[PDB]
């Protein structure tokens, strides 16, 4: 079902490898519901190209519009498997410590903040 399941370690980082040589400016994100969610939907997609300057505020604004969520739907995005420290962070400082060994930037999302 999952992005690690459904790719190699392999494939995982030739794709990765191909962004730097296509998209170099890009972040590239894997966003997945939590596979307990119950409220949100699923996303239309897996993998984003990121903005290397948008900060993790922007980055949940995009995706909340993304779900096209309103005001008072409850959205929290783990990053890495944890909680975020700060939504201030530019997503390239956040990439250079939090990016997996495949390359990728792993993200989940649910309406509890108990995941
Ligand atoms: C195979 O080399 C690459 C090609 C494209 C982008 C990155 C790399 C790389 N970086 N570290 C190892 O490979
Ligand atoms: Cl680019």
């Amino acid at each position: 079902k999952t992005f690690k399941q459904r790719r190699t370690f392999e494939q995982r980082v030739e794709d990765v490898r191909l962004i730097r040589e296509q998209h170099p400016t890009k972040i590239p994100v894997i966003i997945e519901r939590y596979k307990g969610e119950k409220q949100l939907p699923v996303l239309d997609k897996t993998k984003f190209l990121v903005p290397d300057h948008v900060n993790m505020s922007e980055l949940i604004k995009i995706i909340r519009r993304r779900l096209q969520l309103n005001a008072n739907q409850a959205f929290f995005l783990l990053v890495n498997g944890h909680s975020m420290v700060s939504v201030s962070t530019p997503i390239s400082e956040v990439y250079e410590s939090e990016k997996d060994e495949d390359g990728f930037l792993y993200m989940v999302y649910a309406s509890q903040e108990t995941f």
